[PDB]
């Protein structure tokens, strides 16, 4: 439900959603929390041009290859599947993926992964920027 | 997931959405039809900024006190909600709404409904102008 104007000040805006491309270094949980404390949540990605949207974003730089979204391996649903609780419509996985390690999702560029989602075994430990999103829904 | 110039020509933009102000004349289910038609679906409305885009275009013309939108009394779940199915999280009632006539919403314009949702009971043989919906989800 974003416009443009409504985007912090960062942020970027596209598809009726604010976006923070956050170059800090944190673990998947430690991102979750950080896009909570920017009162966001870690990107959730519905269709193919938000995917692309953020490929575009993440592919005009070359220093970092993964940055962490809204997604990780839900025990009660037994799948992976957003933080908001909702099933995947779009399907982004990367060649070969999911390597189905019960762990969280980033974009990842290597090898044959370019910029497409990839499962991460370790949620906690592993350091990297993340993707945070709006919708101003109000 | 739209952008600008994602929207068919005379729909507006709005939220990462396209919609369609169509001016026929149809009951509700001639006008679920008629979204349907287009590939698109009858407005379903997450926000108040949503909402408020949509009373900014209705209110812009006097001719029609009503147009459909994509709600109806869901008999499985014994409630109003969208007809994606999924419940209302944005809540747009006009003063005194719902009556509670298990019927189909529009905005309407009348009284101290000032381009707000009514349950209107009369699903089939009411004709009006209808807002249609995309959101470029692919
Ligand atoms: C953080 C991240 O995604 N790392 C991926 C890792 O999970 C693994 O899939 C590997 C190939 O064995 O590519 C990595 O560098
Ligand atoms: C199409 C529509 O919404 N019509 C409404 C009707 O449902 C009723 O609520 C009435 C007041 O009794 O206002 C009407 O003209
Ligand atoms: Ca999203
Ligand atoms: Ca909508």
């Amino acid at each position: 439900c974003c416009s443009e104007d409504d985007c912090p000040s960062g942020w970027k805006f596209f598809g009726g959603s604010c976006y923070l491309f956050d170059e800090g270094s944190r673990g998947w949980e430690g991102s979750k929390a950080f896009c909570e404390s920017k009162d966001a949540s870690l990107v959730t990605v519905e269709c193919s041009k938000e995917d692309d949207f953020i490929r575009g974003i993440l592919s005009g730089q070359t220093a970092k290859h993964y940055y962490w979204i809204g997604a990780r391996w839900n025990e009660e649903h037994n799948d992976y599947r957003w933080i908001d609780g909702s099933p995947f419509t779009f399907i982004g996985w990367g060649p070969g993926k999911p390597d189905n390690n019960k762990g969280c999702l980033d974009y990842l560029n290597y090898k044959e992964v370019v910029w497409q989602w990839n499962d991460h075994v370790d949620c906690e430990n592993t350091n990297g920027p993340c993707i945070c999103e709006i919708d101003c829904s109000d």
